[PDB]
């Protein structure tokens, strides 16, 4: 997370760390007792390794009373996701067992009503990705409040000339951003999961194009069919 600050320990109990052989690979969101929502492209990066998800964490290395590591039973990427493409970048991870819920571990509700967040609204994004141009990786959870751009500005800025789909949303990337390692992390607006971090900034600290996040409301039907 570029330009943020250290989150308060376990104040965002829905935060998950999707790990590849012990190293943090991507962010994730606990959406149910046994399901973690993240980004599909995160699986591309893991060609032959063991993916597991860490819950109840603040510090990735320090022992904490609520940390629990789980194995992933099934990985369900969106059916229409095409590697080296940006749409349908959603992945549902099923844990080896139902998570032990408590103050530090609890699902976050997600937007099932398909409506746009008001442009100008500050939403919260959390993650353990790169924090500066040097490639420095934090031990503890970071977070930033990012303003959501209006669609036309998102369209024009990102794509150039031809549409930004109705299934994506943009938040400024100018001084605060998501960087590598933050993909799959939540974008929370007013207590509800509104989007999921898409590809992070290529070079942390120097992208001109806004950050793109997948709108979950656009996929409420898919999410529900996988959880049924």
């Amino acid at each position: 997370i570029l330009g943020g600050r250290e989150a308060e320990a376990h104040a965002r109990p829905y935060m998950a760390s999707v790990q590849l052989n012990g190293a943090h690979l991507c962010g994730g969101v606990l959406v149910a007792e046994q399901w973690v929502l993240s980004a599909a492209h995160c699986l591309e990066d893991a060609a032959d390794g063991k993916v597991q998800v860490l819950l109840g964490a603040h510090s990735l290395s320090q022992p904490e009373p609520s940390k629990r590591l789980y194995d992933v039973l099934r990985a369900v990427p969106h059916p229409d996701y095409q590697p080296d493409t940006i749409d349908h970048d959603l992945l549902l991870l099923q844990l080896s067992e139902k998570a032990t819920l408590g103050p530090a571990v609890r699902p976050l509700p997600w937007q099932r009503v398909d409506r746009d967040v008001a442009p100008g609204t500050l939403c919260d994004v959390a993650g353990w990705g790169i924090v500066n141009h040097a490639g420095r990786r934090p031990d503890s959870l970071q977070h930033v409040l990012l303003p959501v751009l209006d669609r036309a500005t998102c369209n024009r800025r990102t794509h150039h000339d031809g549409a930004i789909t109705e299934r994506l949303m943009c938040a400024e990337s100018n001084r605060r951003d998501s960087c590598k390692g933050d993909s799959g992390g939540p974008l929370v607006c007013g207590g509800v999961l509104e989007g999921v971090v898409s590809w992070g900034s290529r070079v942390c600290g120097n992208r001109k194009k806004p950050g793109i996040y997948t709108r979950v409301a656009s996929y409420a039907a898919w999410i529900d069919s996988v959880l049924a």
